[PDB]
């Protein structure tokens, strides 16, 4: 079997294993900060620099994966805490959309909310234009920030959030468990055919954005991942 | 919301949080050993002592849960490495079935392979009587050791195995990710309606068994669990 | 080490993690109401359902613990605001004393004020029979409602009170910090040998009581707890 | 009564309520970073800018206090994770000792380990010169980094640690509870006469230090405090 495995307890600027896109910076504590607090429509993304073969054109096999990450969103004086973080999967040539308005697009889509990606968003602002639910939510996105499905959630300022994601290739099920600061678990699962929506090789990463008035601290603290594709 | 959360990095005799059933012992290193290597048809089970309310007859709501555990199965000289471990959910009054033949029943079912439980088995012996697949496998079980679904797997003697399980109440999806010693991941997912198959109050635990000729070391090394039931 | 940890932001009926004794009810807002406003000598107690092993006869080790809770006491028309709330520790077989007169006994002692428990009382009525100080007080209780020690305090009707308790096993010190509505902090500390006064396995909880003419609303709003016992 | 109360969910270098000493920086996420990772013998300290009256020469009364804070220590590549954080109380004119060698002095003492302060250290290096215990430990310091008392502890890289401290003026007891990432609680308590060891007016804060080969990220995430001194 073909397996991709890695673990980041911290991050650093001089690490070729990560592609840094847009306004992302690495803080002295090793945290990735995705958006620039002093920029309008800020967008910042990080990607695991090695493309991952999620499906084989020879066998038709689709990989399963297990991934865990931790993040923190923190309010900043005067700005509206927005827009949130998205854990996403996209073609290996993925870049921040040209002329990105940031905000509700979460740095992965155009103004109409369309793009080429599969993601799990932690959305802290209700965009009517993308049919967002009225509160903070976790969503399963398929080529759109108009989520295929959402679950109510609560983004606690300054709280460290833990996420575990399982993708089971046989049932095509993407399952997400989010561990909040108050101890409660939030789950969301959706059937997503990764072989039908994405190319053979993809890149995994994180994206976050802001607007003129909507800004907040978006931090990626740690990330572990394992994918396994059967080669028989 | 109503949440049950615990974490065991080790275990001890006299820990009121754990109910010991049958041939279970606690080793000096803190590991739980489920079967007795010198006993015929040995059966040992451990349960989290507090009943967990997984669903409520008042609201119709079903809890979601996230649980992780680590185990080890090790061969012993002359005996056939058998029969495996099952992570299970059962009515709060659950006991080893009366007259248990151990073996392929994994300590949760009768001779015909029937019982009252939901589980994830790590099966190391092919029982034709329970329509087991020909190799080692991970199975999803619903009131039977004749699995609703299985996935090929490989039980490596002396290897520490990590498991992560997500139960998403809205989709009724039980998703399982198994991390092997060689780095590869194995996944299996099944829609299981816990509200239809189990009572409101349950016990969670582990069970392992052996036969006359089939015996092996079955160890539970660690266990973390979080369940959250929306109360409204 | 052996650790018991939990966190309640709210409560619910049917939560098997909590034992309800006597006149306890759960309000629609999730608060626990300990006494029945229409009953004479009302006594209601809530216990964390799992016994806690606070010490071991094998090693001689005693657990340390950290616990925080919030409560509210509110006056009702015509009745004298009485009798108060007690955070207590008692043998795992603990029940409301048979023939309890409620009142100044706080639901943990007999008419003479004796019982088998260790507690922290938030006393709102001066019972000369138990040598109560002349004003409202926080007291540390060892097998008696005739406190080993008290500190003057003020119970403000309708005010949410925050309490933090630390038990340090090495010094056997029970330290209490009470955060009043007016912003001031009240503290009280006492050396209490839990290994000498209580059995190995105990239950933690809250109790409140009233008399014929002494009735008030006694609410438990939240409760977090962590205990850790060093094991061989 | 005279009460000092404050709460910091975040910090800013621009704000006048905090005094910054030495190599401290404020990160964009609002965390205080006490040591400079690129400097030999780095020392950084923070203090609540307003002096707090802990005792009175007129009445002889001593204040009680409740304080909670959260921190994080994280390993860096190619350096020994050292030396730790100290929560300290000192005269209002307190400054980093002149010619500070950092390291085992934790930025509060001279080379011999002596200074004018009362503190709670989270020490991650064993200095034989200060009679440190062999492992990581929490200690109660009185004018010396040769702790009056210690308790074994474990500093987990990248983990958020929660601390609660109660000072009870009547018993002169300083009680500390430390909540670890593995779930366990660690406690330490010591009788410390603040009137005898410190002036009437003091400053509260945090200090951390490194050496040539001993460096690590030292972060202060949040801090709440309440002190009350009886003026009658
Ligand atoms: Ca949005
Ligand atoms: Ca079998
Ligand atoms: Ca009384
Ligand atoms: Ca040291
Ligand atoms: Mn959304
Ligand atoms: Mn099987
Ligand atoms: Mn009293
Ligand atoms: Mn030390």
């Amino acid at each position: 079997a073909e397996t991709v495995s890695f673990n980041f307890n911290s991050f650093s600027e001089g690490n070729p294993a990560i592609n840094f896109q847009g306004d992302v910076t690495v803080l002295s504590n090793g945290n990735i900060q995705l958006t620039n607090l002093n920029k309008v429509n800020s967008v910042g993304r990080v990607l695991y620099a090695m493309p991952v073969r999620i499906w084989s054109s020879a066998t038709g096999n689709v990989a399963s994966f297990l991934t865990s990450f931790s993040f923190e969103m923190k309010d900043i004086k005067d700005y509206d805490p927005a827009d949130g973080i998205i854990f996403f999967i996209a073609p290996e040539d993925t870049q921040i959309p040209a002329g990105s308005i940031g905000g509700g697009t979460l740095g992965v889509s155009d103004t109409k909310g369309a793009g080429h990606f599969v993601g799990v968003e932690f959305d802290t602002y209700s965009n009517s234009e993308y049919n967002d639910p009225p509160t903070d939510h976790v969503g399963i996105d398929v080529n759109s920030v108009d989520s295929v499905k959402t679950v109510p959630w609560n983004s606690v300022s300054g709280a460290v959030v833990k996420v575990t994601v399982i993708y089971d290739s046989s049932t095509k099920t993407l399952s997400v468990a989010v561990t909040n600061d108050n101890g409660d678990i939030t789950t969301i699962a959706q059937v997503v055919d990764l072989k039908a929506k994405l190319p053979e090789r993809v890149k995994f990463g994180f994206s976050a954005s802001g607007s003129l008035g909507g800004r907040q601290i978006h931090l990626i603290r740690s990330w572990s991942f394992t994918s396994t594709l059967i080669t028989t």
